[PDB]
């Protein structure tokens, strides 16, 4: 039986690189692909990148908890979530699941799925997280301070997480979530 594993984080403490280690290291690793009921972009392939449906269709899935997890995006342009179906029977084929969430969805997935492995990835320091949201400052100050209000209340959430993995260096970082997977 393959592992679940939900992984989330602070806006913006370094996910996106650390999925791609992921899936270069286990050869099969299923990444869990959302439903959406936006329409598909050209170079978008339906069952790759997005399961494509339509909103009547995923209010369905909703009414019938199929979804782990579903948010409204952009203010409710359109929709998307996880679907419960190819994660179990990916797991229950052996293969390992990663789904990468906000902190909302990883909530909601311990809900819908308790026996899913939870890990929010964390900054080594402040200071470190910090630095990246100031950048090269070339946003306004309100919006910085807005970011560090974020942060500080994301990390607060630390701790609804059954692990914690530090992202004090990608190799090792990537190495821990391995660990967790297989």
């Amino acid at each position: 039986v393959g592992r679940v594993v939900v992984l989330s984080g602070p806006s913006a403490v370094g996910k996106s690189t650390v999925v791609r280690c992921l899936r270069e290291r286990i050869p099969n690793l299923h990444f869990s692909v959302s439903a959406t009921t936006r329409a598909p972009r050209p170079g978008e392939v339906d069952g790759v990148d997005y399961h494509f449906i339509d909103p009547t269709r995923f209010q369905q899935l909703i009414d019938q908890g199929e979804l782990l997890e579903w948010a409204e995006i952009h203010g409710g342009l359109h929709r998307s979530g996880t679907l419960a179906q190819p994660v179990r029977a990916a797991a229950a084929t052996g293969v390992p699941v990663l789904i990468e969430v906000d902190l909302a969805g990883a909530r909601a997935i311990k809900k819908t799925m308790p026996e899913a492995v939870t890990v929010f990835l964390a900054p080594p320091s402040w200071q470190d997280l910090q630095a990246r949201l100031i950048g090269r400052g070339t946003e306004t100050a309100d919006v910085i301070q807005r970011r560090l209000d974020t942060a500080r209340i994301e990390l607060a959430a630390q701790g609804d997480f059954d692990k914690v993995v530090v992202n004090r260096r990608l190799e090792s970082a990537c190495a821990e979530l391995v660990s967790l997977l297989v």
